């Protein structure tokens, strides 16, 4: 018995165990790109996930994630609002029941069908335990998912879903590159926020893609076929894991580009 994203488990129940939940620097927030501030200083991301050793996919019973080894700087990010390097850890998504909705973050109040985030954590730091405890700790890369045509950097993950469907499970997942996620365009929004699910720490620096990535209905059915629950349990699709936009509050939204 703990946190999901069901009627009496869900979101709005969070703060509870997780007093935080309700704080200054909450995420997901709504993105309205009319208020949103260009801001000439930021200087272009740069991502090197050339060297990435991915080493599994796991479904913790909230998502699936894909994890890589981040004992050395194989795959790191650096530049944008960002200040040293940021090695990346794991990956997830977070997606909807239908079409209409998935994503956690939101642009102008319209939702899609998915968001990819790819976590990293300051290397100051040492580990990301340690990062998780500060302001400037981690550095999420959040992406949209619309559908449309598919994307053959997905099919991979997508083909092994079937050896994960339920809480607990894993699998060895070597040689992903995770450079085929990402899209044409690195324009991004950032601003300051916090981690998504339970603990929900403000030590995020979120750096959202102007640019969707597209999908095809094929490959987001697959992973609406995930269960929450564990093998010998009742069935409950895995869908509708996103949590609703926060209050933006005492923040400002700086964007790179137009
Ligand atoms: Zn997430």
């Amino acid at each position: 018995h703990h946190w999901g994203y069901g009627k009496h488990n869900g979101p709005e129940h969070w703060h509870k165990d997780f007093p935080i939940a309700k704080g200054e620097r909450q995420s997901p927030v709504d993105i309205d790109t009319h208020t949103a501030k260009y801001d000439p200083s930021l200087k272009p991301l740069s991502v090197s996930y050339d060297q990435a050793t991915s080493l599994r996919i796991l479904n913790n019973g909230h998502a699936f994630l894909v994890e890589f080894d981040d004992s050395q700087d194989k795959a790191v990010l650096k530049g944008g609002p960002l200040d040293g390097t940021y090695r990346l850890i794991q990956f997830h998504f977070h997606w909807g029941s239908l079409d209409g909705q998935g994503s956690e973050h939101t642009v102008d109040k319209k939702k899609y069908a998915a968001e990819l985030h790819l976590v990293h954590w300051n290397t100051k730091y040492g580990d990301f335990g340690k990062a998780v405890q500060q302001p400037d700790g981690l550095a999420v890369l959040g992406i949209f998912l619309k559908v449309g045509s598919a994307k053959p950097g997905l099919q991979k993950v997508v083909d092994v879903l079937d050896s994960i469907k339920t809480k607990g499970k894993s699998a060895d997942f070597t040689n992903f590159d995770p450079r085929g996620l990402l899209p044409e365009s690195l324009d991004y929004w950032t601003y300051p926020g916090s981690l998504t699910t339970p603990p929900l720490l403000e030590c995020v620096t979120w750096i959202v893609l102007k640019e969707p990535i597209s999908v095809s209905s094929e490959q987001v059915l697959k992973f609406r076929k995930l269960n929450f629950n564990g093998e010998g349990e009742p069935e409950e699709l895995m869908v509708d894991n996103w949590r609703p936009a926060q209050p933006l509050k005492n923040r400002q939204i700086k964007a790179s580009f137009k």
